């Protein structure tokens, strides 16, 4: 199993969660986050007026998934987040050694 | 060691986060977060007009132990976080490497 | 490639961004969190009744790097974080295995930059 951990614009992010439920992938926990990448370099300036970078609003979705399913997760979130544009995100790949579902205790696959 | 990633309801938190203590797991990194896991299946209706599965808040709870104390830390989330409906939540098992102590540089199971 | 998750005070914070920036590390993810340590024990003292220890705000850092940066990047957090206080918090190290880009689809050596 491992986890996907996307970073991704908030206005993509309804498009992103519709791509997965359509594939059946229901369970995900989704944060507000900010974030800068490399647009914008060491600092800005506008006016001005010389500013740093701002870290901007994005949504971090995270879904733990089979391994099986890895690749297909990652194209549903590629497609339906990307813009073309500066700023559209990244996913990281973690390893999840295991996973227990609370209610009844059961780990492994069947965990999710 | 490992860090266990837990989501769970936050009427329960506190119970976890008492139920740690008492065991004298104290350092923890606490988010809110919102998810949504099976439960409504692609879609909901009510007085509708069909609506999408809501992403509701739930806690995040970080805790990193060491290796050995891992099924212990499990159990005391598995007890405090259960009620038996869905939405109970998800622990992960994640691997890391090596963890820092910024205060002293100290490093391994030490800086835990 | 690994996720180097730092968790620091947010007065130090923007020292930390700073820092980071001043060698080239640009894309970087900040959550505002809550913690807890080890200082406070069980409860805390007023007043007369106890109270729990309470969870204070924190800034969550995570900053994916190639393996060669993990050294450096975490001196840069630690030297730019430190107050020599219980609660300047702690970095994890955590295994990526695969980082895409969205914008372009690359993967592996061509979706973080060589610092
Ligand atoms: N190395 C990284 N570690 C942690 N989060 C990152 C990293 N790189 C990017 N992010 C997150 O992804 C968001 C968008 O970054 P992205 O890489 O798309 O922007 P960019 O570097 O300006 O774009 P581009 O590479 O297309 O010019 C960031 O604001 C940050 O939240
Ligand atoms: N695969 C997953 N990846 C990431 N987060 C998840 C995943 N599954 C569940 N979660 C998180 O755990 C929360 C509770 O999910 P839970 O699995 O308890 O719900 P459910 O699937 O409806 O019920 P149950 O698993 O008991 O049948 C979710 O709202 C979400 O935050
Ligand atoms: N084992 C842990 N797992 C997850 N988060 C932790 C853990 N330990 C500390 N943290 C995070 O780091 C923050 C600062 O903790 P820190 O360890 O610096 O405090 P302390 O234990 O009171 O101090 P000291 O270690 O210097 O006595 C915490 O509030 C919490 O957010
Ligand atoms: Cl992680
Ligand atoms: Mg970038
Ligand atoms: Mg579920």
């Amino acid at each position: 199993m491992k986890k996907i951990e996307a970073i991704v614009r908030a206005e993509k992010f309804p498009e992103v969660k519709a791509a997965l439920e359509e594939r059946g992938f229901y369970g995900m926990t989704v944060t507000d986050v900010k974030g800068r990448g490399q647009q914008g370099g060491m600092q800005i300036q506008f006016r001005g007026r010389t500013m740093e970078v701002t870290l901007l609003p994005k949504v971090k979705l995270e879904i733990v998934v089979k391994d099986d399913a890895v690749e297909e997760v990652i194209g549903l979130i590629v497609n339906s987040a990307f813009t073309g544009s500066p700023g559209d995100g990244k996913i990281f790949i973690i390893p999840v050694e295991d996973v227990v579902r609370i209610r009844t205790g059961e780990r492994g696959d069947d965990s999710l």
